[PDB]
């Protein structure tokens, strides 16, 4: 067995809704990146791809890299976890830690690891979604942006 | 096996003493939300409910349910424990990452370890609890609330 | 096999370069600790001595204690190392997740993972180290310091 962690932050700005574990979200404020900011998804490929030695999401799809940009973090996610696979690993278990004051995430949970475990080729019970809040404390609490931790146990 | 991650935050609020791995720690500051504000353990709960993939601590006790209305952390935790092993998961291990500028936490943690032990029906050298400040940087580093970061291995 | 997290922050202070991961990154600020302020090193370190349930960096090293005084935290890893094989455990795996805005990880990253490798005797594919950013967020988004999470695997 073999562990990984992963974890992402992406900052608040513009409108439209937010995406969080391949979930739509509809939100007063959007999620600046260039990715889509599925913070959740990101810090779950990092886990993933951790756990393979394989580095991270910026290695595996660097900005001098055409193929990926513009894709959303389910395509990213898939890929890892197709480069993961080819080298010989299963999927244990994924357990992610969703950290923002706003939006609730906790119905919209349900989904999301629908769309994991569809992308990770696994059940229901594999994967693992959880939300938290820092109590109005730091950049989370302050709304500035949502932060995610994921750990991830691969199988050789 | 499986792996769980939790991942809690209380912000200091009140007087009397802090409440951290069931052992109550002389503070100027209590720790406010809830349940007796046990930053360690709902982050080791969540973080064994997250390998069970029964989501986390808020899910089971809700704010609306009376039932769970007052309750402390080491009920809460043998609790979620006890609907863990009624899954039909045993303890592998866990790891506790208190993250507090302050109180300090090295003199309590044996304590800590005794409680955790006997909540979880298991072995000392399987329960692991440490500390560590943010060099005065962050919401932990001013003062303003105690993080805690939890990790377990589940065996099915 | 047993599970462990480690989790550390640092401060900037002083001028460059900053040590991460055993590896001096050219940087405008250094890392103020008395130690060398390896985050990533006493984040595994950590993580690993956690596993053990050998309690932290810390807990084995005392700032009280004139012994390990300025010592390197390659130096504190491959003890705490010596001491964990000493429990009987050997390495599973290890993953390393860098938080921090500044200085760019990336071409360093390598080196840190021949460093980590040879000091705690294992395969390269064993370690993984990663880097990510905060969006700008938090005080390692502001550059006021740099903060790492870890997880290791150990066997026995
Ligand atoms: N101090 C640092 C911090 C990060 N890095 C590297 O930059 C990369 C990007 O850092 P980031 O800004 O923290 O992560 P990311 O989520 O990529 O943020 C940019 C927006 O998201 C993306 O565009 C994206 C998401 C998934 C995969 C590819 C992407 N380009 C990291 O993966 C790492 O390899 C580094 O070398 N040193
Ligand atoms: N962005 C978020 C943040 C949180 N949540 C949900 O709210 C719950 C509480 O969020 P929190 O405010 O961050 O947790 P905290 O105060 O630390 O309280 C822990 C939850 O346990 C209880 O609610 C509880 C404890 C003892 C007695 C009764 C209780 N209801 C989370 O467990 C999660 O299911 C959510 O759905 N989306
Ligand atoms: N709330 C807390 C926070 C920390 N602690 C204990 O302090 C120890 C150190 O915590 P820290 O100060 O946050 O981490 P560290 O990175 O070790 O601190 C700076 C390191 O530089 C040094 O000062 C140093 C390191 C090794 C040897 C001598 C040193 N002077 C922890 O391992 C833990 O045992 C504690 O008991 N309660
Ligand atoms: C999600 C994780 C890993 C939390 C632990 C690190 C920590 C205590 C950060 C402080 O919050 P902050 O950086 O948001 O404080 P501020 O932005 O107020 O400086
Ligand atoms: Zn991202
Ligand atoms: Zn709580
Ligand atoms: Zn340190």
């Amino acid at each position: 067995m073999r562990i990984g962690h992963g974890f992402d932050v992406h900052a608040f700005g513009g409108e439209g809704p937010i995406i969080i574990g391949g979930v739509r979200i509809p939100y007063e404020k959007g999620l600046l990146a260039h990715s889509d900011g599925d913070v959740a998804l990101h810090a779950l490929t990092d886990a993933l791809l951790g756990a393979a030695a394989l580095g991270d999401i910026g290695k595996l799809f660097p900005d001098t890299d055409p193929a990926f940009k513009g894709a959303d973090s389910r395509e990213l996610l898939r890929e890892a976890w197709r480069r993961i696979q080819a080298k010989g690993y299963t999927l244990g278990n994924v357990d992610v830690t969703i950290i923002a004051q706003a939006p609730k995430m906790l119905p919209h949970i349900p989904q999301m690891r629908v769309f994991i475990a569809e992308d990770l080729g696994c059940h229901m019970d594999d994967v693992n979604v959880k939300a938290t809040t820092t109590e109005k404390l730091g950049f989370t609490g302050r709304g500035e942006g949502i932060a995610c931790e994921a750990v991830a146990l691969l199988i050789k």
